[PDB]
């Protein structure tokens, strides 16, 4: 089997992508944010605290004839940028792009943070990360790829984020229409339960690339890039005004400034970020002070390629026994 979805930016930012999946039978469209940073399926539902609902779409399990109370199971679950949600737990049917798992755990939210309520455009996250960060308990359960994959035709998903544009997250099959030369293959560690990587190296613009080992994740749950402060810093020197602000909570730039690309290694192979991938925008409304798409990473314990990095590549998820990722320009 193999599944395609398209997924769409939020905003005019792309500060996140949705993309529709059908629980229960018959089916409730919900709109999640797929994020490879983590590892539950959690809903907005009809069991969600009602002040805590503004705009989204619910999970009704009580509509759902496939819907089963998983029984004792809770979770709760807290992401790098301090928001949060918790609940409960059934299963049911969960299609993605013409792919079906049954038995799919749905976490069902109670409490969602102010974060969450404040975005009427997501109805909750799919987890695409490794099964052993799922937080239900006590019976950890798998995501929808980890549930998927032995049906798949190839045990693998693929994500093609848009820059200012839908995009697609493919499963079970590699589209080798939808990126240009080939694809370069490197090493993940599970040993986090992320998607973790080594990239070779970095650039600056027309600059000469720097041979260097940066271990971090793959997360299309995370918008900017998040890198060691060497390199950040050395990114924000190529560009007039750009400075790093406490108050703001992190670098910006003269919003009159033409941004230089950023190139990352990936083994021999080099991925390239245009400069207009980075730019974030006034930082408030009318301002002419712009938000930075690259940040620092310190203090946060890990870099991360967030949505400013992946959107400028194919990116391919292996998860077969020894997974990988694969990454092609497009």
């Amino acid at each position: 089997s193999t599944g395609s979805a398209t997924t769409t930016p939020i905003d005019s930012l792309d500060d996140a992508y949705i993309t529709p999946v059908q629980i229960g039978t018959p089916a409730q469209t919900l709109n999640l944010d797929f994020d490879t940073g983590s590892s539950d399926l959690w809903v907005f539902s009809s069991e969600t605290t009602a002040s805590e609902v503004d705009g989204q779409t619910i999970y009704t399990p009580s509509k759902s004839t496939t819907a089963k109370l998983l029984s004792g199971a809770t979770w709760s679950i807290s992401y790098g940028d301090g928001s949060s949600s918790s609940g409960d737990v059934y299963t049911d049917t969960v299609s993605v792009g013409g792919l079906t798992v049954t038995g799919q755990a749905v976490e069902s939210a109670k409490k969602v943070s102010s974060s969450f309520t404040e975005d009427s455009t997501i109805d909750g996250l799919l987890g695409l990360a490794f099964s052993t960060l799922n937080t239900v308990s006590p019976t950890q359960q798998k995501t929808f790829f980890d549930n998927a994959k032995a049906s798949l035709d190839s045990p693998v998903f693929t994500a093609d984020l848009g820059y200012h544009a839908p995009g697609t997250y493919n499963f079970g099959f590699i589209d080798t229409t939808a990126y240009t030369g080939s694809i370069t293959y490197t090493a993940v560690s599970t040993k986090q339960g992320f998607w973790e990587w080594t990239s070779t190296g970095y650039a600056v613009g027309s600059g000469t690339f720097k041979s260097t080992s940066i271990d971090g994740i793959a997360d299309t749950g995370t918008t900017l890039l998040y890198l060691p402060a060497t390199v950040v810093s050395a990114y924000w020197a190529q560009v007039s005004g750009a400075k790093s602000s406490s108050s703001v909570g992190g670098y910006v730039f003269p919003c009159s400034a033409t941004l230089p690309s950023f190139t990352f290694g990936v083994g021999s192979a080099r991925i390239v970020i245009p400069g207009d991938y980075i730019d974030f925008g006034p930082i408030s409304t009318g301002s002419s002070s712009c938000f930075g798409g690259i940040q620092s990473s310190a203090g946060i314990g890990i870099n991360i390629f967030g949505d400013v990095a992946l959107k400028a590549a194919f990116v391919v998820f292996n998860g077969a026994t020894t997974p990988t990722l694969g990454f092609a320009s497009k």
